[PDB]
């Protein structure tokens, strides 16, 4: 029953209303953005497979020369209200954008280094208007932060020394102020998403990862904070070593889910996941050729995998370099807004509902105690087996899009067979059940 000064701060899931709108939007999108765009994932003639968004680290580039890209960046395409309202016809509540990545080129003007798109042919703060263009559109603004920053040579990966100790000090001021600045130059910001805070240097730190949360609540009534920023006093990061969840929700599952029958666990936390269209490229990659990508279907899946074991979803786009879209992306979105405009009320809003996983797709619980089935594997016997808890039984099933009465036959205790439609929706779809539970 170990005791600790910067270990997990909250109790169970917060049920403030900032919270319950974080989990509420269930859908969100991620945007990396920065002078990794510009290389996409070449430099000096060799295509690198990595993640574009290091490769200064796959080509071995360093800083001085990397930063240089800063002299070309120059997205003459770059319209926030473009970027708003693709993010509208897709469907997502929300937009986490990547502030500053491990490159450490900030999207907007600080003040506390040079490296920044103020000192750009651009020059304006691309941050900015994505915040007001975005919350114009009803879209909620997340910010993306790597502590790890490759620009500022106060960074270090370990303490080896009193320098050393001195240096980062240093950085861990400068990481504060920048935060501080964004966080009351545009205070409508919903959440900080840390990331780069995998190393040494910040595990033998975790005194600052609780006052950097604290700061940040000071400063934003309500804003949440991830798990990933997190370590306790004796360096365990995400989950104290009591085991407890520090941060006010889970972040791990990066390109991977839990197990429905496996993992239930992840359903008494908030927790949310993000994911790539490709295998493993955030920022653009010119050569999306390299590895598999995934199909529109493949993504909604997952959106709704996340939901129905309570948990957001973040589907990431990296921008080209001139602030457009490239074509997969654009049609990734539109084909997703589709089928969140037809099937969305088994998405927002939604949770666990408690039920055994099936082989036909997902279970999600509405607000008043609805409950979809949303079938992506459609069985040959045409009847979709749902097995219910105790003492809850199903009083109707109805087709989601047309209204439209379904069979339900009881096949024993606690068991039904749920028929398919009459005509074969051809795409994921929704059945409406109403449930009723016993006294």
């Amino acid at each position: 029953e170990i005791p600790l000064k910067y270990g997990a701060t909250n109790e169970g899931k917060r049920q403030d209303p900032a919270m319950q709108k974080f989990r509420d939007n269930r859908l969100g999108a991620f945007i990396h953005w920065g002078l990794y765009a510009i290389p996409g994932g070449e430099w000096n003639g060799k295509v690198y497979g990595g993640a574009a968004e290091w490769l200064k680290s796959w080509a071995k580039v360093p800083a001085d020369e990397w930063l240089k890209l800063m002299d070309q960046w120059n997205p003459t395409k770059f319209d926030a209200k473009k970027w708003a309202k693709m993010a509208k016809e897709m469907g997502t509540k929300y937009v986490k954008i990547t502030t500053k990545h491990h490159e450490g080129f900030c999207l907007w003007p600080s003040k506390y280094t040079k490296y920044t798109v103020a000192n750009t042919p651009y020059k304006r703060d691309i941050l900015g208007e994505l915040v007001k263009a975005y919350n114009d559109e009803g879209i909620d603004v997340h910010f993306y932060f790597s502590v790890m920053d490759w620009s500022n040579p106060d960074y270090r990966y370990d303490i080896k020394s009193k320098e050393d100790s001195i240096a980062f000090s240093r950085f861990l001021e400068f990481t504060d102020n920048q935060l501080k600045e964004l966080a009351t130059r545009y205070p409508t910001v919903k959440d900080f998403w840390f990331d780069g805070t995998w190393d040494a240097s910040v595990k033998k730190n975790g005194w600052w990862t609780a006052h950097a949360e604290q700061m940040l609540k000071e400063l934003v009534p309500g804003v949440a904070i991830n798990s990933r920023l997190r370590a306790d006093d004796k360096g365990k990061r995400h989950f104290d070593s009591n085991g407890r969840l520090m941060g006010d929700y889970e972040s791990g599952y990066e390109r991977r889910l839990p197990d429905p029958v496996k993992d239930l666990k992840v359903t008494q936390w908030d927790w949310e996941a993000c994911m790539t269209i490709p295998e493993n490229q955030w920022g653009y990659h010119k050569d999306w050729s390299l590895s598999y990508v995934k199909t529109p279907i493949e993504v909604i899946d997952r959106i709704v995998h996340a939901v129905s074991m309570g948990g957001n979803m973040v589907v990431n786009f990296g921008p080209q370099a001139d602030g457009d879209f490239r074509p997969e992306e654009k049609a990734m979105a539109t084909a997703i807004g589709k089928w969140m405009n037809r099937y969305g009320k088994a998405v927002y809003a939604c949770d666990y509902a408690g039920f055994e996983k099936q082989d036909w797709g997902y279970y999600t619980r509405g607000k008043n105690d609805e409950v979809y089935m949303v079938v992506f594997n459609q069985p040959y016997s045409e009847r979709l087996i749902v097995k219910t808890p105790k003492g809850i039984t199903v009083e109707k099933a109805t087709l989601l899009t047309t209204g439209e009465d379904i069979t339900v036959v009881e096949t024993t205790r606690n068991e039904y067979n749920v028929s398919v439609p009459k005509k074969n929706p051809g795409e994921p779809y929704v059945i409406q059940l109403k449930v009723r539970a016993a006294k």
